[PDB]
This record gives structure tokens, sequence and C-alpha cells, in this order.
């Protein structure tokens, strides 16, 4: 039983030129790239991405920081929603565990490199927001017998 | 002072072609390769290796997954039995700590890349099962003065 | 918002030829190299470095192990004193978390690769002991807008 999560490299990941290193961390566990697209995020889409925070005082500055190039991604694997969050580490890099993306690359929450869905419901919503169904690619990894039980 | 542990790269580690990366993680700590042999594990030797699980429902499928090429290894170092277990991480990759082999490479317990002895008693038994005493090589690391206090 | 910490690669780090790997771990978080100097540590400077331990029975052996080439470093970043300690890991490599320098490279406390300041007061004192003010370089990282919130 696999699932799919939405992972997005934020503008700091693009500008620091660590896109490949980020992708390699997820590929290393045998997670499958199901979708990938470079875009420039707009306020219109970011308002919906961050809909839970409508009306909050930090939302304008958060949208501003995110208005830039991003890499939209979908990865598939067992428990991948929760596992991707564990791999990213805590929101605040200073609190994240060594070995996580945020602890290894970052200093502050406002520049923490990557977003990932926080739940099954959020993953479905975010994938549908950033990708049309025709952009989601279904194929089987050739090493499946050595990745899955 | 130093101990020796039995570590075995499972068929998934061979087939995913991460043998060198695994070895490098142990070399990086100054652990000494005391023995190393590629073989193909067979049901008869695997039944001995997993003797504690004789008759349990999972054992046939476990033996099937393990019937394939494996890299038998003995590493030497301070506290290396417990330390190698810590470096492998939890049996279930989803529970293993960031930075461990199983967290960094794997998804499920049935394909968790590597075996390591769980105790001094098990290390003695496993080394005797998979190696002849004379495949264990005695030599000293030239960097010993900078590895050991 | 940023502070500076004193980090010193010990003779084992020099002799095992992992200096670049150590530096890369700190650069990876966008920490700025403010000072760097190769020297050979001598007993008289080490007595001042370890002044808090005057009279303790372990001090002579400690000074002996530390007599050798060292790389003196100052890194700057948000919370970098505490964060560098977290990245080094526990004094004893066998207790340190996977993903930390000491867990990834070392076996014993007496050969644990690196020193880092333990507090704001120790950072100020150690920086002044090992570096003259003219050796501390002030410049801005070009990627600052993507490192700092
Ligand atoms: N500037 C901020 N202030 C408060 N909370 C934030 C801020 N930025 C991000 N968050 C929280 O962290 C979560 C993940 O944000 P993101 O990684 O940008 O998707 C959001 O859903 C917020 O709950
Ligand atoms: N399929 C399984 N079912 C139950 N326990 C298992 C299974 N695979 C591994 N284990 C446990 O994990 C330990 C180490 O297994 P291995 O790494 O395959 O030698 C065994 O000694 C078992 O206790
Ligand atoms: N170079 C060393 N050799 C042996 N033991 C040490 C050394 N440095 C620190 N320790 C001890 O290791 C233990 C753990 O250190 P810490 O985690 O820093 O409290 C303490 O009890 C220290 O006294
Ligand atoms: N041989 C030792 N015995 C006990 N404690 C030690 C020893 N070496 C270092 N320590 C402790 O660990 C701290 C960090 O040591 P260092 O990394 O050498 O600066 C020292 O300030 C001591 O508190």
């Amino acid at each position: 039983h696999v699932e799919q999560t939405y992972l997005m490299i934020k503008p700091d990941g693009i500008q620091r030129q660590v896109v490949g290193e980020i992708i390699s961390r997820f590929e290393k566990r045998g997670y499958r790239i199901a979708a990938m697209k470079l875009t420039i995020a707009t306020p219109a889409i970011l308002e919906e991405h961050y809909a839970e925070h409508k009306g909050k005082p930090f939302l304008p500055g958060l949208i501003e920081k995110m208005t830039g190039p991003v890499l939209c991604m979908v990865f598939e694997g067992v428990d991948v929603i929760a596992q991707a969050r564990k791999m990213m580490g805590s929101t605040r890099p200073g609190e994240a565990a060594p070995g996580t993306i945020r602890a290894d690359f970052c200093q502050q929450a406002g520049r923490n490199l990557i977003h990932g869905s926080d739940s099954a419901e959020s993953a479905k919503r975010e994938i549908s927001l950033w990708f049309k169904p025709e952009e989601i690619q279904s194929y089987k990894l050739a090493l499946s017998d050595y990745i899955f039980e």
C-alpha cells in the first residue's frame, strides 16, 4: 500500500542550487517521482495553498517569500506523507534532528527550503491544487521487488 | 577493547547497488574490515542463521527474500556490535532515526538492506556460521593513533 | 541576529584528512567563514584554551593529544554556538546522534575530531585566544536573502 505526498522546493532551494541534492534524498529510499514541474508561484495559488491561514498577520509576508521559482513534486511510497515530514525535520531548523533536510541545510523557519504535505487530506488537496491529473505519471519502479515487502 | 560484529548486506543492498556506500559508512568511523566475502545465501544456511525463528509464519517468505547474493562482513571497533546496530537503525525503516542506513535507504522491514549481530553471543555464532575462522584477517590500521584514545 | 563560535579541527581531523568534509558541513547551512588558520597547537596555548581544567588529573593527557596540527575556525550564523554543538554531537561518539560529526566519523571521546565553544562567554574567550582581531574577516554572503528570514 503506497501513498503520494506533495513536496515543493521553495525559492531558497532553487536559488541555493540544491534541487538535485533534495531529490536525491527521496530517490535514495526508493520513493517514486510521480510528478514534477518548475513554475513561478503566484499570490493567487499561494493564497489557496495557505488557505488555512487566511486572515492571519503573518500570511502576507509568507506569500511574499514564496512568490518566486518553486519545484512542485509528487513522491510515492509506503507511509510517504509522514516519512517525508520526518525527513524534512521540524519547521524551525534549529529544532530539527541532525540528518534532516532542514537541520542539514538551514537556519530559520522562514527559509527552510522545502514544503511537504502534513496529512493525507492535505496531500490530496495540495496535489490537486498544483497538478492537473494528466500531469501525474503512473509507472512501476524496476527495483520494486527489492524495495517493497 | 575492540569487538567484532557480523554485518551482512542483503540481496536488496546488492541489487540496488549500494554496497560501496554501506561499506563507506563503517570505514568512515575507522572500523576495520576483518573479513569480507560475497556469496549466494541458500535456504539451508539461512535456516541456521534464523534458527530462532524456526516454525514462525513469516520465516518462509523471509528465507525467500534472503535467497540471493549477500556480502558477508566482519567489522572491528570499540563497542562495534552496539554501534553498528545504532548505525543500521530500527528494523522498521519508518521508525529508524534520520541518518541511519535503514532510514536513509529503505521503506519496509522485509527489505531493510542489511543485517547486524544483536549481541556478543550472536556475533560469535554468526561469524562462525558464515566464515571459516581463517577468513578473519589480522592487521592493524595505520591511523590507529588518531582513531583510538 | 547572528553570533560567532570558535570551532577547531583537532589533530585527528587533520591526520585523517577530513578537513574539507568538516568545513562543508558548516557551509551547507549557510554559516559564514569569518576566520580560518592552520597552526600547530603547543602546550602553552592549550593550557589557556583549557584553563577551566587547571589542576584536574586528565589535563596533561588532554594537552598531549591536542599537541599537533589544528585548524582554527570562526563560523557565523543564527544561534551558531548552540547549533554547532548539536552538529558535533555528544562528547562520546558512541552516544552521539547519527548525522552528527562525532557519530559519523569517530569512536572515542579522546579522538572526537573537533572542538566547539560551549557558550557565548567561551566563544568570545576562545576567539580572542586563537585569533587577533585583524584576522576576523567581515563580509556578507551573497545568498543572505535566501538564508535569513
Ligand atoms: N511566517 C509564519 N508564521 C507562522 N507560521 C508559519 C509561518 N510560515 C509557515 N508557518 C507554518 O508552517 C506551516 C508550513 O508552512 P510551509 O512550509 O510554508 O508550507 C504552515 O502551514 C504554517 O502553519
Ligand atoms: N518478516 C519478519 N517477521 C518477523 N520478524 C522479523 C522479520 N524479519 C526480521 N525480523 C526480526 O528482525 C531480526 C533481524 O532480522 P535480519 O536483519 O533479517 O537478520 C530477526 O532476528 C527477527 O527478530
Ligand atoms: N577525552 C576524554 N576521554 C575520556 N572521557 C572523556 C573525555 N572527554 C570527556 N569525557 C567524559 O565523557 C563523559 C560524557 O561527556 P559529556 O557528554 O560532555 O558530559 C563525561 O563524564 C566526561 O567526563
Ligand atoms: N580527558 C578528559 N577527561 C575528562 N573530561 C574531558 C577530557 N577531555 C575533554 N574533556 C571535557 O570535554 C570538554 C570539551 O573538550 P574539547 O573538545 O577538547 O574542548 C572539555 O572542556 C572537558 O570538559
